[PDB]
């Protein structure tokens, strides 16, 4: 399964250099873009956390949490744990840790993984009035041996491109790292312009 991804990451993300490190971001963001395309997500936030980890927040419907008959597991768990807009499990495999929060039907559903392996069963941890999905991941330095340090300008450039290609979407990029905090927000207007 996902162990194959950890041993041959080059076959799944193209490179284990800085390029592959940034590719992880797009693999998660692309899923949020698909939910904007479906018509539900209106805003996406990408955050470089102070420790070079990544958070992606959207306000879509939230990844399905119901048990699938085919697997006997919550759909969201399968998304991150089974190899398949299909790259979530690859990001999981290549991260020291990944946590997902799904905001759906008044509840926050939470699951975490470590180097691709499930920590515990999906659990309701809070009540909420919002909807969407938040994915946070820490890229694995065992995989990304050259660099685990993000390039804000590189991310911002593509985020702007994504805003343009998905006209109407609100998408932002934020750097929370020490001595260089920054945020850029992008939104190209539709017919209301
Ligand atoms: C924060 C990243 C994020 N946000 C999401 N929102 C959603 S919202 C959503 C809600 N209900 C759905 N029902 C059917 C469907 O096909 N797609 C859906 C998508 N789904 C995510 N998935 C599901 C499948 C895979 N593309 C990942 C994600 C992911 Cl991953």
């Amino acid at each position: 399964g996902l162990e194959a991804v950890r041993k041959r990451p080059g076959m799944y993300i193209g490179s284990t250099s800085g390029e592959g490190l940034h590719h992880l971001v797009w693999e998660i963001v692309d899923n949020s873009i698909d939910e904007a395309l479906a018509g539900f997500a209106k805003s996406i936030q990408v955050i470089i956390e102070p420790d070079d980890s990544i958070t992606v927040i959207d306000d879509g419907r939230g990844i399905p949490v119901g048990i699938q008959a085919k697997t006997g597991r919550p759909a969201v768990e399968t998304v991150f744990t089974v190899l398949h807009g299909v790259g979530s499990s690859v990001v999981n495999a290549l991260s020291t840790s990944l946590d997902v929060r799904v905001y759906k039907d008044g509840k926050v559903y939470y699951q975490e993984y470590r180097r691709g392996a499930v920590v515990d069963d999906l659990k309701v941890i809070e009540e909420t009035d919002r909807h969407g999905t938040t994915v946070h991941f820490i890229p694995d330095p065992e995989i990304f041996t050259e660099t685990t340090v993000y390039d804000f300008d590189k991310l911002a450039t593509r985020v702007r491109e994504l805003a343009f290609l998905n006209r109407g979407l609100h998408i932002s990029i934020e750097d929370r790292r020490e001595g260089q905090e920054d945020k850029k927000e992008y939104h190209y207007e539709g017919l209301e312009h």
